[PDB]
């Protein structure tokens, strides 16, 4: 009985290694630059390279492993997973760290796919919900504390050393999971049918442009506020903190607002975005006004998450898996494409600039938004 409640507990927590090592390279930028001599904008690529390797590789991985999701690709997975995080700890260039994460993101694949689909079959019916609600808590236990705290561990010991304490969260839940797992062992021709539907595809389509200008500042934010704001570093670990916390705010928000604002509060949240990324520079001449813009900004990017969720819910029903599946993946690709554009702005234009770039991809999403959200108002309940 509690024994199922702890297996989903032990997927959740491996979702939370699994995501926090996915964020904390943004925490732990410049410390990696420093270790290689180089700019904290080229490192965007591992941030780059991991997202676009997981969204890619995710569908042919989740494909080939197909056969035995038995506890052995669980294992197999987590031996692959920390044996990653070890060679980031002794990377001695950049290139091994960009190899080093690609593995994290072969690890993630195919743990994402087959973590989603255990929780639930290891728990009860009615924790069929719960168990959901369980693994996303993890994730958000991720960027909420996990990134503060890689990022503090990197202060303290070396971002080898944040890296290595992950690797070793990894390793003690393998362990677990080893003396766990229950020995436990096809949707996809569902894919055509929302390539065709208009709705679906173009929310898909919102999403990626609006995950791009998010990630085209947010990327470099650590390496924005001591470079270019000219602030601490424990200042940056108080925004990652900050925009934490603004997105449990804003998840309240959106639970207190309820469905029927869903499209009113995502295409208003894609507004405030780029408010935010247009008043990112000008707030970095004060540290208090960046307090505020990581507020709303957080309160923010949370909205707009949980909107085009709850879209991509509503407009396929019939297959709920392949479309969040669909839907991380082209999220990941918004990832790594709003990190690319950040690198090539940060590169050749000043990086204080990525604020304003990042601003022309948000308006684009706004104005889709109010389009898209006018045709096809449909929603959850
Ligand atoms: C079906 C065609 C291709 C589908 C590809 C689907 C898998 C993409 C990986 O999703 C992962 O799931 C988690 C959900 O939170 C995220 O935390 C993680 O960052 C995200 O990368």
């Amino acid at each position: 009985r509690k024994v199922a409640w702890l297996r989903v507990v032990t997927l959740a927590v491996a979702a939370f290694i699994f995501n926090t090592t996915e964020f904390v390279p943004v925490g732990l930028l410049s410390d990696i630059a420093q270790s290689f001599h180089m700019q904290t904008a080229q490192v965007g690529i591992m941030l780059t390279i991991y997202a676009w390797v997981v969204a890619l590789m995710s569908l042919p991985f989740m494909l080939m492993t197909s056969q035995v999701e038995r506890r052995k690709l669980l294992i197999c997975l987590f031996v692959v997973f920390i044996a990653s995080h070890v060679l980031s700890f002794l990377s001695w260039s950049f290139t091994v760290l960009v190899i080093s994460r690609i593995g994290v993101a072969f690890a993630a694949a195919i743990f994402w796919s087959i973590t989603a689909s255990l929780a639930i079959r290891m728990a009860p019916a009615g924790k069929r919900a719960q168990a959901l609600s369980l693994i996303a808590t993890g994730t958000a236990l991720a960027m909420v504390l996990g990134l503060p705290l890689g990022r503090i561990v990197g202060q303290y010991f070396g971002w080898r050393m944040t890296f290595f304490a992950i690797g070793i969260g990894a390793l003690i839940t393998l362990l677990c999971l080893i003396k766990l797992l229950p020995l436990l062992p096809g949707s996809l021709k569902s894919l055509p049918l929302l390539f065709r539907r208009p709705a679906l595809m173009s929310i898909y389509l919102l999403t990626v442009v609006v995950v791009t200008a998010h990630y085209t500042a947010y990327s470099y934010i650590e390496p924005f506020v001591q470079n270019i704001a000219g602030f601490s570093a424990n200042f940056a670990t108080a925004l990652l903190l900050l925009l934490g916390g603004a997105g449990i705010i804003g998840s309240v928000i959106f639970g207190k607002l309820g469905n029927q604002y869903a499209s009113a509060l995502v295409s208003t949240a894609i507004a405030l975005l780029l408010v935010c990324l247009a008043l990112l520079l000008p707030a970095a001449n004060s540290e208090i006004h960046l307090g505020v813009l990581s507020i709303f900004w957080g309160i923010a990017m949370m909205i707009i998450g949980l909107g085009m969720q709850v879209k991509v819910l509503a407009l396929a029903p019939d297959a709920t898996d392949v479309a969040m599946a669909l839907f991380s993946g082209i999220f990941n690709i918004g990832i790594g494409a709003g990190a690319l554009v950040g690198n090539q702005v940060s590169l050749h234009w000043s990086m204080s600039m990525i604020g304003y770039v990042g601003a022309v991809p948000a308006f684009a999403a706004l104005i889709w938004s109010i389009i898209i959200f006018r045709r096809w108002p449909v929603t959850l309940e």
